[PDB]
């Protein structure tokens, strides 16, 4: 179409028409001569470590959001709409910023998720619990909110999606940041013997903690301490209450020897290093959580070469023919590890979804979004699971990727800027 | 870089600099606001079913190629170069087209493959056998060349890459087309009982053949007849000599019951429906072949829902728990089917490569191409295998995709145009 883009499913031949892309103003990183679809950080809005948006750069963005928000409730042009535009406008003029009402914040958070093109679990987007932490002023206050978020979200295993929003960035005053990449994660330690204990992905953070006084248990699965930063002040260490950290011992439903591998993982995945942008406002500390898709742990966390990298050990115990890759011993061990993960979480009755169920519901979500919103931004490279790709329905689904706002963006690691 | 694009491997942290993209003039389908990286046919050059390039549209393209060809041999600007440019130019003026010398044709074919961004086996690109069939004038002549190609390429199981190039398109005279999607493929028949015998992907072609007199054996693995079109004349049916069609009975190295499934596949993959473009010239009939990557058969050909779709049967025989997707019975059966395929071809000593070995050599190829050519166009969506994606090195490799020429493009199915 000369404006209406079509995406087809090559497995079912269903074709959809996308008009929603016409509302994108942000750049993807691609040009008519080159495609950057497989670049992790095409740095098209990875949040500038620079200053902060100015009054002139903030009102247009603030206005774009309100127009969008009010059109949502079918009140575009209303007095309320125009009244609100004048308030924010006048408010930005005097304070160089503005405050979102509670309703606009909830709408913005849900849509940041709704617009997350790399997220396969968006069918859940409208069911998000928003915790307003904008009145927080210290690291102890942040610790409290986080513990409450973790308890709520965990819900004794029956996981519930949630996000806690700390004060937005200002200019000078300074901002809030959760130095951890995820609320709950395991430490990593580079052994002197060239070995690496724990999660290799968290070695640089583990060092920051240790230097701050953390008493690393020097174990394989040590839950890291929270390193919180409020109002641009130095970060502070806090130990999330163990009773609040739900974990699952990994065992196999057929291989009794699997237990002995000593594998375990935490049940609540919670991202804490991203930035939430709503109406030109930037919320640099907005930890959010949902639940795991089995492959995140079984394929990536456990089998990534630069992660726990457990394929050999498992393969050995299975007495596999690891003399040639053609035996597919890696693939075979990979399937068992993922069967163990699902079986375990399900046994402990901790919420989790397998890549088969997760991808099918995403297709349903896409069809829903095309019907009611005119489209759905999706990043194929990220939506397709790291194992058994073509046996899942998303592999055969063409997807259009574009940037819509509100949204979640990436931001510089706090220790690569924060002074002192 | 303000011109030098960088691709990184997130598993090894190696970063490469791409300058080669600066030589792309063709469009990818993406824009700064939207990415079409997962669209199968972004119709950016899927060969226009229209007329044919004119003299004015042909010389610039012819010139671009020669300049490229002569720069290859480090003779840009030479007398030979300029002499050749004037010949082709003058030749296009009188005949409205031109003829590539043997050397330019071989260089062009190898580079069409070298530039194939969706191909994971390009490390082999410089080792291609080029068969010049430009003197062919009838369907019988095409049949002969094809049989010879198949015999050469097959080489009794020790497969060798090759391509046979029939006469280029002209204007009126008319062109050559191999109506088959691949030289060797199985027929498909829609059963009256809603069933579908054979390969569902080939049902429409099987009908064309049958209507042309083909005596379909109405079996599950019936090698289709060749339907050749020379000089725009109606296509003619030919039966490739069975002794020339190498096939492999699929059996498992542990499950003796696998044999009984009656699975078999042919050893030579040969694409015959694409169009080769060199110097503005279009070779609408240029069948090419190499060898299989295990997953093409085991994952896609056998397990695609719209293909043989054999996951249940296999799963049943394995006595798997197919009551819930969480058991990963599909994944488990998928690994065994692929172990069977590799084991079988290897047993019969027919060339084949597993996704692990194939993807690692592609990484090596990429590193080679960045060193000597300044880059390598790669389509991530296609390069990453349909199973166990993240355990292969290409999954963690960022790839830049752009169109370089010479190249292989798609073209309209011959029966959707050819009259009579
Ligand atoms: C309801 C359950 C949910 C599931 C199963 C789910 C699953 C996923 C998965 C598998 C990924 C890939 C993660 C990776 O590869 O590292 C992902 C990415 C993402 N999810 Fe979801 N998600 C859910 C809820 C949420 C929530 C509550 C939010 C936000 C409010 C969210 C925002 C995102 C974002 C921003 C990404 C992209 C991360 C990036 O770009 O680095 N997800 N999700
Ligand atoms: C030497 C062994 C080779 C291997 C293992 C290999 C493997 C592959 C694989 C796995 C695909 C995916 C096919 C699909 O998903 O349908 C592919 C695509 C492709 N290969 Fe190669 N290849 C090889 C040789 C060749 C040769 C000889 C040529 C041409 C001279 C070639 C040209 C291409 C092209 C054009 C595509 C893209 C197809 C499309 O866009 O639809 N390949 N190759
Ligand atoms: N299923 C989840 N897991 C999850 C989601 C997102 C991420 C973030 C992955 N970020 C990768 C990345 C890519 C590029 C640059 C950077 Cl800094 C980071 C991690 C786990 C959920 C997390 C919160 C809700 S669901
Ligand atoms: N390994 C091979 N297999 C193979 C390569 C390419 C194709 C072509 C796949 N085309 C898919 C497609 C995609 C979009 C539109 C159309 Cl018409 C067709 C098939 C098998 C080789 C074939 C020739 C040499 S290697
Ligand atoms: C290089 C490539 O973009 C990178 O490895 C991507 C591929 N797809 C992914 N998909 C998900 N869900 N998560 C990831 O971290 C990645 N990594
Ligand atoms: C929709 C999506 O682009 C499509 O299913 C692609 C994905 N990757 C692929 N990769 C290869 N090698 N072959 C294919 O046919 C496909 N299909
Ligand atoms: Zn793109």
């Amino acid at each position: 179409g000369p404006r209406f883009l079509k995406v087809k499913n090559w497995e079912t031949d269903v074709v959809l028409t996308d008009t929603l892309h016409l509302k994108s103003t942000l750049e993807t990183g691609c040009t008519e001569h080159i495609c950057m679809g497989s670049i992790m950080l095409p740095s098209q809005h990875t949040r500038k470590p620079e200053d902060v948006r100015t009054k002139d750069q903030l009102f247009p963005l603030a206005k774009e959001f309100l127009d969008q928000y009010y059109s949502s409730i079918k009140r575009f042009g209303s007095k309320a709409h125009m009244d609100r535009l004048e308030e924010v406008n006048k408010e930005i003029e005097s304070t160089s910023t503005y405050q979102l009402k509670d309703t606009e914040l909830i709408y913005g958070a849900k849509h940041a998720w709704r617009n997350a093109s790399r997220c396969v679990g968006r069918i859940q987007w409208s069911k998000l619990q928003v915790f307003d932490a904008r009145d927080c002023t210290t690291a102890h206050g942040m610790f409290n909110y986080i513990c409450n978020h973790v308890k709520y979200a965990t819900n004794k295993g029956n996981l519930r999606s949630a996000i806690t929003i700390f004060p937005q960035r200002t200019d000078g005053k300074h901002d809030f940041r959760v130095w951890n990449s995820q609320l709950i994660r395991y430490a990593g330690y580079k052994q002197p013997d060239g070995s690496t204990l724990g999660d290799p992905a968290n070695v640089q953070f583990t060092e920051i903690c240790i230097q701050q006084g953390w008493k690393a248990p020097r174990g394989r699965f040590d839950v890291l301490p929270l390193l919180l930063q409020a109002n641009g002040n130095d970060p502070e260490l806090f130990q999330i209450p163990p009773e609040l950290v739900l974990e699952v011992p990994i065992r196999h439903p057929k291989f009794d020897w699997f237990k002995d591998l000593g594998l375990k993982w935490y049940g609540l995945p919670a991202v804490s290093n991203m930035l939430l942008e709503i109406g030109g406002l930037e919320f640099s500390a907005c930890p959010f959580s949902g639940w795991y898709m089995g492959t995140e742990i079984g394929v990536r966390d456990y089998c990534d070469n630069s992660r726990y990298n457990i394929l050999e050990e498992v393969a050995k115990k299975m007495d596999l023919d690891m003399r040639k890759t053609s035996s597919l011993w890696k693939d075979q061990a990979l399937v068992e590890i993922n069967i163990a993960v699902l079986y375990s979480f399900q046994s402990d009755k901790v919420t989790i979804v397998d890549h088969h169920s997760a991808t099918e519901s995403f297709i349903k979500h896409m069809e829903n979004e095309y019907r009611c919103r005119g489209g759905c931004p999706a990043d194929w490279v990220w939506i397709v699971p790291p194992m058994s790709g073509s046996i899942t329905p998303v592999f055969h689904q063409e997807m259009l990727n574009y940037r819509l706002t509100p949204s979640f963006e990436y931001q510089p690691d706090p220790w690569n800027t924060h002074v002192w």
